């Protein structure tokens, strides 16, 4: 379709930004993981993680799955 | 942990931006879906969608799943 060329541009721009933000979030999450590890004790703040998941549910059920994936991106490289 | 207070702030800020970007992407994707529907013919550009998925694999295997979820967010509300 010729009339979707500019919509596709916008997608590509959005994806560039999403990827940068997700990468940064993975770095921050991993730093939080390293501080929690270093301190012994729970590897997650479960109440905190559940609240994040509930925020993402504003998007629908796919929103919960997104938060779940972002949670997995916070793991140490394994 | 007291030393993770500012890291948690950064997460919250990143999540605010991720959610706004994902919502916008869902709007654009749905507009592309509506143009494709209106035109009859394939509901997806499969080569295009596969290229998006491959870009997201730069993140790892979780990256492919992310692209997959974003693809589902582009559906008409159902």
């Amino acid at each position: 379709l010729p009339e979707i060329v500019t919509l596709r541009e916008e997608i590509d721009r959005l994806d560039a930004e999403i990827l940068a933000l997700v990468k940064r979030r993975a770095e921050v999450s991993q730093a939080i993981g390293k501080a929690r590890m270093a301190s012994g004790g729970p590897r997650l703040d479960h109440s905190r993680e559940m609240k994040i998941i509930e925020r993402y549910s504003e998007l629908g059920p796919v929103g919960k799955d997104l938060a779940i994936l972002l949670l997995r991106l916070g793991r140490g490289p394994d």
